[PDB]
């Protein structure tokens, strides 16, 4: 158990990252209690954390040294996070040429809470996705593959921005970083939903792959070992409700107006449901099903859709969407719930941290 890999992924959407959030508070509470430390966070127990949009300004953010070069956040202080902020995130610009939202908020609350860190000096590993609309390239900003040009060591605001920057909501964000001959090096980002990782998990897994070629910690999973591999991925949940959905027919009229406020929805939960197929295929091969936890919602129903509703009402029904998630069944056949996996799963990384030590 000591030679394992521990993985978190955090899906993006919107608004909808109160869910992975109350799942995390959840978790990391488990850890805290187990391990007699009001202190413990989850980058003390995981290698790899990774995220996408709000799932990657969830990762910055507890990932990002403090004062006292601990994460800058507990997981319970993310859902006040979205609670405080989220409204005024999620505020419209009322411009007409443009995305809902000017970013100007999201930048400034992403500025004050990360200060001038850059992403070499994470707890963690750390993959945060964005997609790059002038070198036409999904960007990837890791702790490692750093070593190896040193011009993707970006502040965390501009990362953090970036990963969240949704095309139609948000304007795509521009910043510059120095490669090692002392030149610029431009970043023009988008969303990491772009770059077709919404789900991040498998995004989150190669890395890992990748660095076990190169660290020692990682050498366990050198050879696709899945076996020795513990991986956490947090969806912010899907909607199969006919009220919801759409039609063939309806959609025959429909203008590039009409599919641009409803590609994102669809490509994202495509994301999902893709890599989902793709670890469980890989993890059920190797007969370590249970080592793959993917706490995803298939029935959202009403405002929790939507992304970017940050009203009061639709943030509390959002809280209750997770903690409902808890005491649902992990499958369809399965009666176990995902809070009796989650406790499963923080008795491992109690375990392997332990063991290290």
């Amino acid at each position: 158990l000591g030679e394992m890999v521990t993985v978190l992924s955090i899906d993006g959407g919107g608004i909808r990252g109160i869910i992975p959030a109350t799942i995390l508070e959840f978790l990391e509470g488990q850890l805290q209690e187990m391990d007699n430390n009001a202190d413990a966070r989850l980058a003390d127990y995981f290698d790899v954390i990774g995220g996408t949009s709000t799932g990657g300004l969830l990762t910055a953010m507890i990932s990002t040294p403090n004062e006292n070069n601990r994460p800058f956040a507990a997981a319970k202080e993310i859902v006040p996070f979205y609670f405080e902020h989220g409204p005024q995130i999620f505020n419209p610009s009322g411009q007409i040429l443009g995305p809902k939202y000017d970013g100007k908020y999201l930048m400034q609350v992403l500025q004050e809470k990360l200060g001038e860190t850059r992403v070499h000096q994470a707890l963690t590993e750390v993959v945060i996705s964005s997609f790059d609309i002038k070198t036409n390239k999904p960007v990837i900003f890791t702790k490692s593959n750093l070593a190896n040009s040193p011009e993707l060591d970006a502040k965390m605001y501009d990362i953090s921005y970036s990963t969240a920057a949704a095309p139609t909501y948000f304007p795509p964000h521009y910043f510059v970083t120095n490669t090692s001959n002392g030149d610029e090096y431009e970043f023009n980002l988008v969303d990491g939903a772009v770059a077709t990782v919404a789900d991040p998990a498998l995004l989150s897994i190669s890395v890992a792959t990748r660095l076990a070629q190169k660290d020692p910690a990682f050498a366990s999973i050198r050879s696709l070992n899945y076996k020795k591999m513990l991986l956490l991925s947090l969806g912010t949940g899907t909607t199969s409700e006919f009220d919801k959905t759409y039609t063939a027919k309806e959609a025959a009229t429909w203008t590039a107006v009409h599919w641009m406020l409803v590609i994102q929805k669809m490509t994202d939960a495509a994301s999902s449901y893709m890599t989902d197929y793709y670890l469980s295929t890989a993890f059920q091969a190797l007969d370590s099903k249970n080592n793959y936890l993917r706490v995803q919602e298939n029935a959202l129903t009403g405002t929790t859709t939507e992304m970017d509703d940050a009203s009061e009402a639709n943030m509390e029904l959002l809280v209750q969407v997770g903690e409902n998630l808890l005491k649902k069944p992990v499958s369809e056949d399965n009666p176990e719930t995902y809070e009796e996996a989650l406790k499963r799963f923080a008795k491992l990384l109690s375990d392997r941290k332990k063991l290290r030590a």
